[PDB]
């Protein structure tokens, strides 16, 4: 096959394009779209109230104008957000202001990104080597980030657990180990559905202390308890259902598996221990990669996770599927017993 010149040309300007990208960051980040809706309309306007080098701020405003975020300045013409660049106002619900945001938690991972032959080379994450430490233990860290980072998850909305707590029965179930529960969403949806049922949920020190809040707020903490802990380590106590609800597919085969027999062992005799989880090629392998990159983990199928759930002694009980209304995707959860 021969390239043709549109083929170089969209090579250039957009797969190869590393800096467009930065830009459309740096502008995010300084809220320019913001500043020129709120009246600036000239180059030293923005840098002034950016605190930008004006020459500096000067020569991204052009690149920003010829990719199509800005337009004006004509050097007499006012400078001004297009069409496309209305993204980035503040209050836009496709919230991609926060999404390019530098000082956010996805963004900021995405930096990892210049590592990513090493990624591909070892299956490792870039984080900590960009950052000094994993994803989840930086976010645990520094609450802007883990803030950040939540603000954009549908699985951080008001109703975000009530149809997969809806999708089981748990009138039977008396203790719930939550293996890396977050601010305990599905805990709290599953405790209100089942007021005699009690509740354990480890995490890093960040999301535990917004569980606890949660817990508190809701009136569960006479029956919901926060442990901080390393899911890593043996966990603290046992219980006839462990959940691991998202948790997975934040890590490769290899760690995911030290988790799961982690959760094996926790789990009492006749126990079920559920795993709730789970154009449009591009949106999947971008998160694929980003997962990858960011934590060392991936988005698996189902038979995926039943063959690591098997290599844990864990057998297949019963799975389901279902829809949410909040969600942007169908949830799973696959429910398995200890083979012996
Ligand atoms: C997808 S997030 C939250 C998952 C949550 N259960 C839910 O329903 O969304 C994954 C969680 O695993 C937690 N985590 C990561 N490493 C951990 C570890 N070593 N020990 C405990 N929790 C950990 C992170 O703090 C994060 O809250």
């Amino acid at each position: 096959l021969e390239p043709t010149d549109q083929d170089l040309d969209v090579l250039l300007k957009n797969l190869g394009n590393l800096v467009t990208p930065m830009a459309l960051r740096v502008a995010a980040t300084l809220r320019l779209v913001d500043h020129l809706l709120a009246g600036a309309d000239t180059l030293a306007g923005l840098a002034d109230r950016t605190d930008t080098h004006p020459q500096a701020l000067s020569r991204l405003v052009r690149h920003l104008t010829v990719v199509g975020v800005l337009e004006g300045g004509e050097k007499g013409r006012p400078l001004r957000p297009t069409r496309l660049g209305m993204l980035l106002a503040d209050g836009h619900p496709a919230q991609q202001r926060a999404w390019l945001d530098l000082n956010g938690a996805v963004s900021h991972a995405d930096l990892a990104f210049t590592g990513l032959l090493d990624v591909v080379r070892t299956g490792r994450p870039a984080y900590a080597g960009r950052y000094g430490r994993p994803f989840w233990e930086d976010l645990s860290a520094d609450v802007a980030l883990a803030d950040s980072f939540d603000a954009l998850m549908s699985c951080d909305e008001d109703l975000a657990y009530e149809a997969p707590a809806d999708a089981y029965d748990w009138s039977a179930v008396r203790h719930v180990l939550d293996v890396g529960g977050g601010n305990g969403g599905m805990l709290a949806a599953i405790a209100l559905r089942a007021p005699h049922l009690r509740g354990t949920l480890v995490e890093l020190a960040g999301p535990a202390e917004r569980a606890r809040r949660r817990f508190a707020d809701a009136g569960l903490a006479d029956r919901v308890t926060v442990a901080e802990g390393d899911f890593f380590k043996p966990l603290p106590v046992t219980a006839d259902v462990v959940l691991l609800s998202f948790v997975l597919l934040n890590w490769s085969d290899e760690d995911a598996l030290t988790i799961l027999r982690g959760c094996v062992r926790a789990l009492e005799p006749g126990g079920r221990l559920l795993v709730l989880d789970r154009a449009d090629r591009f949106f999947s392998t971008l998160l694929d990669l980003r997962m990858l990159t960011f934590m060392g983990g991936r988005v698996r199928t189902r038979d995926e996770v039943v063959d690591l759930a098997g290599s844990a002694g864990l057998a297949l009980a019963s799975e389901r599927t279902s829809g949410s209304t909040t969600l942007p995707f169908d949830f799973s959860i696959l429910e398995f017993t200890a083979v012996s």
